[PDB]
């Protein structure tokens, strides 16, 4: 069939044809953000065609009715293509926390005042309620009231996302005072970024607890949680979900220096992470930014779970509607080191051209998926794998190995929570992976792994248990094949289990697409 | 010293922090073009500080006289550093061709007038020069005479850098009559690409004839070649050249699909190879373009030759004064492929932040050179390499293996042509290599290779022959010193020939620094 | 020149040609044991003659003066080509150290007296002096007085090198007794090997004090010590051997289980290891003698430290001038695994051909050097070395590099001690290595190191320093040459220092031979 892949990544490299069609799937979500520009319903049914798999709402602004309108709105667009069983794709929400904050007050008493700093001036950073209202040059009133315990002499702040960098000099409680190193208009209500510093700020700020609360409510799919510094922040979002939502997936925000540098245990506490470019490149420098991608996405790969990857990825398709090369490059970039699915935010939110930016996406990150060297990729992950006794992890690997060696147009999987999927994927097969549930939510929650493309199974129960395995693995042929996945004739791995339940996937069969 | 770096890339990846600071030495050349915002003697001297290595003038726009006046200030401020014959360094010129087009005539008679192209609408495109200066929205004028012989029937034209394409519907001789597929407004002398084609226009133009012919009077140390399809047209440039300009390197932009589809036979004629993304991303699909891009990198790296990398490299850094996320990671991408340097474009010739551009190219390709994974790249350069008897190849292997094991902080090489120095990046070492040379122009064609960091010796030739090899090396301690590349009492690696002359490189020496 | 070798294990095996003809070189050296059939200068002669390297006299059997005259015998013949210069091949002596035993006393009181031991009945063993000289079935005399402190229940007792094995009942001070496992007749004075234990006996016996004492006198280049257990029995040796033979090298024979227990820091306190396959499968079962064998020389090519690899090697040509396949196929295989050189010892001390079982060693070691696969030892090798700063190690390892490469002839590498050469040989390079020093003895212990190939120069030392290198360098040539390890208009590297003494080489040049 096809020919032995290049003996080594150099080789591998030179023989990429650019004539060479790829496969009709497309391995990586695509998460868009629901704004002004993508809230109505004709709009979303045309963006869902195009390959949205994850809305994704914003808690920043907006009211708690706003935000219900919208989810209202994703869900009748999700819901409309739901009369043909075979062509209708599952669609995920997803609730992004505001998160803590520093903030400015209002400067000179104004709502919308400006004030010239130079780049040598002094300023005294006073906590004293009195000076908010009257915030001048000289004095600054800062929200977060116990910096001084934590900010030492020599760290510095940006202000304003780092339009306005000053070094402090000298703290001696209740100020702390510095000298200005950038210099710009500042205004009133302007966001405190404090650079290599553990920030003592509440996980759960009081707003984002009734968000929470709010979203396990509207039964939303995962929940993105913003600036997570410690282990200890990952468990106070569980907590305050409680056990009606112990469901929903908690994916951290990786934001901060001190979130980087801890990066290890909060992984082994969350769902799946995002590396949020966006507020990364303040705290660090701009030039480290990508370091600290490769290492993320790098941890989360040998750990089995998935890095949404965020932020600037598209960001010229505010205005034209055709990106630039970088942004070209830097989606097919994420995609080939293995982010497992990535994230429009202006650009679907916000900008002229909503459609574009996606069918963007789809197009780029299905040209990438052909040119990751598989057969290099996959040994080194065996041999990063624990040695276990498990029977679901044995039936996965070897599911995987032998997709590579037949060719295999996909691997049906039937799940139930959806773990025996999310095993295959550890693995990056080439194949997509159709998933096939009856768990509605399960369906929703596949869109994280990169691979797992899940259908949804309304067919109601025959009796019989084995005939009703048969029945929805040939649902999965129906599907791959109405899609493109495959034809007659081609050659399916199928995964399945032994008895009904969960966590008895044992059984890898190798047949011929009916 | 160094700890043994990871097993496997995916270990490698994963171990990366962010917190290890990089070598003062940056390993990737950064080229600038120069327009307006940077053609004053104050700018040019600030930019040579902050890293600029070839000052790149575009002979699209402007006259003969404009650019002799451009040049004649590059070389004042290059020569302003001069004094200091240890802090100098050296700076190329480059000459990049406008190259072959085809155009459209004036629409409606008027200089600058508009015509709407419908999505569907059809047009007869005439080749008879009475309907240029009277061009509708039915008929257009073609500056290629010779089309109907290259065009056949599916194939699109792209108009206007492919804001109008159009499908060939039927071709008659004198016109071929097409349907409209993207709409839009069009204008008068617009340039017309036609995908997937082999277009026969003359390699070089009547008027690039006088441009290379220019430039040879001028003294420019290389020649960016513009839209090169065959190895006969690289061939071209080369006789107008001709013998009097027998030094100055080739460097062929690929540009157009026939470019890539013959890509092997043109390396094996340039001298090195230009991806120019810009061009190519509307003769081909953008979604593909990156793998282009990797593909040619490959290919030019296996095979020796440097690859510039260009466009939209950094483009949003024209209007704001930090680059976007994509913008951050696509410089760092390039650099880890290996491209050998990077094309400034806008951002340097008409931008408001020519010297941030530039100081954000410097600190982002510094970074991204302390991720190369060495010990798996160097590996597999030395299996695909052939066993020959030629010493000067042996000692550059030789000097560089060394190099990884003691940790070596620089390899000098005495150079002459500059050939011992490009065997010895032909390896990717991580440390520098400066190279020292009499000759001033080996010095500026230096700065294609990656990681050679070439110093121009003044010092008048001695008379014992082995006492002015110790006066050249001693220099380039000196030159190592001043710059931070290494202290008193660490270690370097001195490549040196046996008798005087070119290319007898077969000494490697390992020698503490004084 | 020579075609790019397999991209796998697999593949390098299947490409092996037998009508491919090997270099002139042989890598491995060859150890006689000299006896009755070889201690005549004729026969000497005639074995330096077929490639004998070390003699090495066996200090069990025959008195002191007996073995001087075989010394004055070995140095004779050695000395009998100095007469010509270039074509005289140096030869180490050794000495192998007769070690501690258990010994069973005189059964029946009779010299020659034999004994049924049944596979079943029950033996005393008593440590009182009244039973030795009227030794029994039932009781036996053991030389050995503290065993009952280190043998316990269930440890088996092999007497008369494992013909007869017990199994210890009942321990109870003074006298064990013991179930008998294995039948046949029992002599008297027949040595008792104790598997799995920890014996305590001394590391030098009194006899071994006059050996290594005598050594000394005699300046033999090696001692090959006895019976080690833990590091502080080479310790032991070391001290005796005393200032007056610090240099003699010690090699320590692993040959009881609780030696390969502790190999790791016995390594770290010789100077070469000894696998004495002869005794080590008594103390342990025969069918594990080749996992200890391979473990060992594996460990030692790591630590950069000789392992000889003795016992059995080619035993049927006592009787046969030809080897059975089994010796050939085992004399190939203890060189591919990279044994550093091999022993024969009734094959050279008491069989009807010792020069064929020489004459054979030769050929076998010769094709199996050339069915290495060089390129990925070697490249294991390297990832399993320390970075250090040492300029002697980053050459050596540069030289080999360079000569992979340029497919080179020779390495000559001038030494004094012999540490330069000893570098070289730690990365196993194909091309062989010429030595060249003045130091008579450095010569001599070269023939442990593989690869090395050492010189002797007699040329008295020239004015001008340099000259003096160039002197020697030109040795070497003319040494090859007739040799034929290669011919004018080769390809050579050179390593050398930059001052005179020992501890500066650090220039590698490569040059053609003249
Ligand atoms: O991914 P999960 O949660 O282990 O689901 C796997 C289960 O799915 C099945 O294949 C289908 O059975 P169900 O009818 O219980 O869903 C079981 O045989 C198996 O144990
Ligand atoms: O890179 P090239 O052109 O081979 O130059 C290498 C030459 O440089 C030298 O080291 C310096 O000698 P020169 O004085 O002739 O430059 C020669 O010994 C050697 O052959
Ligand atoms: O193997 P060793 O003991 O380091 O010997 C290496 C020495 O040999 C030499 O090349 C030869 O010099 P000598 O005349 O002192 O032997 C020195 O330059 C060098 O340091
Ligand atoms: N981009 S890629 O396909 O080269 C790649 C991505 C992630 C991990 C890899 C790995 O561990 C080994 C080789 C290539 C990898
Ligand atoms: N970016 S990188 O360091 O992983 C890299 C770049 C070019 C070639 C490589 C290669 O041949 C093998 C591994 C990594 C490479
Ligand atoms: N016999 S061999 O050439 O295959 C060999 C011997 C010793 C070590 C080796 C190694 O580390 C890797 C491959 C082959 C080896």
């Amino acid at each position: 069939l096809h020919a032995a892949m290049a003996d080594t990544f150099l080789e591998h490299m030179c023989r990429l044809d650019i004539d060479s069609p790829p496969i009709t799937a497309r391995n990586t979500g695509i998460i868009c953000t629901i704004g002004p520009a993508s809230r109505s319903v004709e709009t979303l049914k045309e963006m869902i065609k195009s390959g949205m798999n994850v809305a994704r709402l914003n808690f920043s602004h907006g009211t708690h009715e706003y935000h219900a309108e919208t989810i209202k709105n994703v869900r009748t667009a999700t819901e409309s293509f739901a009369s043909d069983p075979i062509l209708y794709r599952p669609v995920a929400v997803a609730l992004d926390t505001k998160g803590p904050e520093i903030r400015t007050g209002l400067i000179k008493g104004s709502g919308t005042a400006e004030v010239e700093l130079k780049k040598g001036a002094t300023l005294k950073i006073t906590l004293d309620n009195a000076y908010m209202e009257k915030c001048d040059e000289n004095i600054l009133w800062l929200d977060y009231k116990n910096i001084c315990k934590v900010v030492e002499v020599g760290s510095k702040i940006y202000v304003d996302d780092g339009l306005i960098s000053l070094q402090v000099k000298q703290k001696g409680a209740d100020f702390l005072v510095t000298e200005v190193e950038n210099g710009g208009s500042l205004g009133s209500k302007k966001g405190v970024n404090l650079p290599g510093a553990a920030v003592d700020l509440p996980a759960v700020s009081e707003k984002d607890i009734q968000d929470l609360k709010f979203g396990v409510e509207q039964d939303v799919d995962m929940v993105f949680a913003s600036f997570i510094r410690k282990a200890s922040d990952v468990h106070e979002v569980r907590k305050v979900l409680g056990e009606k939502g112990k469901n929903i997936k908690i994916i951290s925000k990786i934001e901060n220096h001190e979130g980087v540098r801890r990066f290890d245990e909060i992984l082994e506490a969350s769902d799946g992470i995002m590396v949020a470019r966006g507020d990364l490149g303040i705290e660090i420098p701009a030039e480290k930014v990508f370091l600290a991608q490769k290492m993320m996405i790098g941890r989360c790969n040998r750990a089995g779970k998935p890095v949404i990857c965020a932020t600037q990825m598209l960001e010229s398709m505010i205005k034209k509607p055709r990106p630039t090369r970088a942004e070209g490059s830097d989606v097919a970039n994420a995609v080939l080191d293995g982010a497992d699915c990535i994230m429009l935010s202006g650009e679907t939110a916000k900008g002229d051209y909503p459609l574009e930016a996606v069918r963007m996406q789809h197009l780029i990150a299905r040209e990438a998926e052909a040119a990751i060297y598989h057969l290099q990729l996959f040994e080194e992950l065996r041999r990063l794998a624990p040695i276990t006794s498990d029977p679901t992890e044995a039936t996965a690997v070897g599911a995987v190995e032998a997709s590579f060696k037949c060719c295999s147009g996909a691997i049906i999987v039937l799940t139930k929570s959806g773990r025996s999927a999310h095993q295959v994927a550890r693995y990056r097969p080439r194949a997509p992976i159709i998933a096939v549930t009856r768990n509605p939510q399960t369906a929703r929650q596949a869109h994280l792994y990169r691979g797992i493309f899940p259908v949804l199974c309304k067919d109601p129960v025959q009796e019989a248990w084995a005939e009703d395995v048969d029945l929805r693995v040939n649902f999965a042929m129906n599907v791959g094949k109405a899609r493109g996945f495959f034809k007659k004739g081609d050659v399916v791995i199928v995964l399945t289990g032994w008895r009904p339940g969960s966590g008895f996937t044992n059984t890898m069969r190798v047949v011929p697409v009916p």
